């Protein structure tokens, strides 16, 4: 049984792999925004920074404070994606650390932990992703019917994505902690 052991560890291994690729990724990618009534500007959210970019090619980098509706939520969502970031790269090097060792009982705690980590910051991720969402939907809700918002889901379909990657490699983890410990 260890066989299948081994091939639930590394495809956990490799959907880690998948949910840092898609988070760097989701954090690189801006979310633009065509603003309305404005001369076909697009307003780009990027690392906590505002630009109006013109059609015409110019780029405003606009200070936005700290009082708007959208300032909290997107930084909320900002700092979730970092964080996330930082602990599965952080989990990664664990996990690869345990794959390469002392105490078999131990890397049975360690792997719970692992999974327990990742479980967290999965469900935390989600969170701030549909908190954003509704935010997002609620603010073209509050439109005209001519008016219409067109947002490039890219980085908030890129998060989630990586969200259910970790997810599912939590479970799997947690399927080899339960059938080992028993």
């Amino acid at each position: 049984n260890e066989e299948k052991r081994e091939e639930l560890l590394e495809e956990a291994k490799r959907l880690l792999e998948e949910s840092l690729k898609l988070l760097k990724q989701a954090y690189n990618t801006p979310i633009e925004i065509d603003l309305p009534i404005s001369g076909g500007v697009k307003a780009i959210l990027y690392n906590g920074k505002v630009y109006l970019i013109y059609e015409n090619g110019k780029v405003e980098e606009i200070e936005i404070p700290e009082d708007d509706i959208l300032y909290p939520i997107y930084n909320k969502y900002i700092e979730t994606l970092k964080e996330a970031l930082k602990t599965v790269e952080k989990l990664q090097e664990e996990l690869e650390e345990l794959l390469e060792n002392l105490s078999e009982e131990e890397r049975l705690e360690k792997l719970k932990e692992l999974a327990e980590e990742l479980k967290e910051t999965a469900e935390k991720l989600l969170k701030s992703i549909e908190e954003f969402s509704k935010f997002l939907e609620e603010l073209k809700k509050k439109l005209p019917k001519n008016i219409k918002l067109n947002i490039n889901y890219s980085s908030i379909n890129l998060a989630k994505e990586a969200a259910e990657k970790a997810l599912e490699a939590s479970e799997l983890l947690e399927e080899v902690y339960e059938s080992s410990g028993s």
